[PDB]
């Protein structure tokens, strides 16, 4: 893995920042 995916994670939990998904 989990080098991207429990902080991937993080921006998705939306505080607007992925790209765009929830």
């Amino acid at each position: 893995x989990s080098l991207e995916q429990e902080w991937a994670k993080i921006e998705c939990e939306v505080y607007g920042k992925c790209p765009p998904k929830k």
